[PDB]
């Protein structure tokens, strides 16, 4: 099963779990998920953070939904060799959810070279 | 878990599990994944399956690989109604991957309704 | 050319042009991208708007470079009918951009009956 | 105006316009769309196409639908350096198109040292 090549743990002291954090304001619920808070993760041609997606499964229901997917697509690449744009796109993913439903917010992101990567939290 | 989203086993009367089809020739392998192989899955603007996406995890190694994403993007809506445009898109991947490695191949796919749907097959 | 399926205009009195706002911290470029600013753009199963696509062509430079894409996925589909989920994802998306340089930046976004649509603002 | 960096005419020397090709059977109009048919396009770490997106603009009609994107995401890269996974997606999109209706396809791809690239043929 795919659950063999994800991989979760302790963000606060790691570089690839993507931590996810929310603020609800009335019906909207504004989420950011990001990978390397604490320790930011490399963002270079040869190693970097390509996307990370936002599921949500309300509380009771059976079917997950995917809320958003952004996928940072800069790394440095150019004409002039790896490395050399001076043009990378940070690893931090923004959401605005509409919805009055409480739950479980998913993250998943995936690095080039290290895998897939989890992370949940409940949305009260 | 993520995992706890993903199914993997179909229900009888509708079918989401994409299936994993490949065949090898010289260094390239040739992947066909679908959802609805004999009896199609629903495709309305409504209902239908967003996009497939491919994994690859060599033999003996650490870190899956995603090989590539489809997204289906058409589903009959148009400014004349839901259905109307005669434009779908079929939840059909075709996926050029060259390597001489072999492993595990694993495809991750998602209806509008009904969360998401995993299937895996070895890479000979 | 694919310039004649692209509508551009003024978004302080249309509902499909995104816009583009940014500031400037340091090595980083914060972007927010958005469509219905002035006037909320609908947010149906029906009728929705998918994504929105970052692009920028630093001064002087021949080619472009896709800073991020972000899907907005939820649009109230659930096994209960369109519109019942009660999940909506705004079309609102945020970019980090880590660079030193200055140029263009580009918005493309995609209604799904609406076709593509763009704007643009000078990076200083 | 985005179309400003979005090229159509290859340079000699390297192979960045997608090449159109379809085969309609019934309601069904098969998709190949591909970069460096006959001569191919560099896929490494380094330099790579990235993604190939499908349009279809039904003709008389005033609004383009995209069919779908595939994004190749393996380009050699791994914990052992840039181009050493031996796991490479080869530029070549397929899609499933369901439809009747006649008009002119699109194809938007992107290198991510060299830009936008178009092509259009007319579906018969
Ligand atoms: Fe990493
Ligand atoms: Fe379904
Ligand atoms: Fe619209
Ligand atoms: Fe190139």
């Amino acid at each position: 099963m795919i659950s063999e090549t994800i991989r979760s743990g302790d963000w606060k002291g790691e570089k690839h779990v993507p931590v996810i954090e929310y603020e609800r304001e009335g019906e909207l619920v504004k989420v950011k998920v990001q990978v390397g808070k604490e320790i930011p993760h490399p963002n270079t041609t040869e190693h970097h953070i390509r996307y990370i997606e936002l599921y949500f499964l309300p509380e009771g229901e059976n079917f997950v939904y995917q809320v958003g997917r952004v996928e940072f697509t800069a790394h440095g690449e150019s004409v002039n060799g790896p490395n050399t744009s001076d043009v990378y796109t940070e690893p931090i993913a923004y959401f605005v959810l509409k919805t009055k439903k409480k739950g479980k917010l998913y993250a998943l992101s995936y690095c080039n070279i290290h895998g897939l990567w989890e992370n949940e939290v409940t949305l009260e």
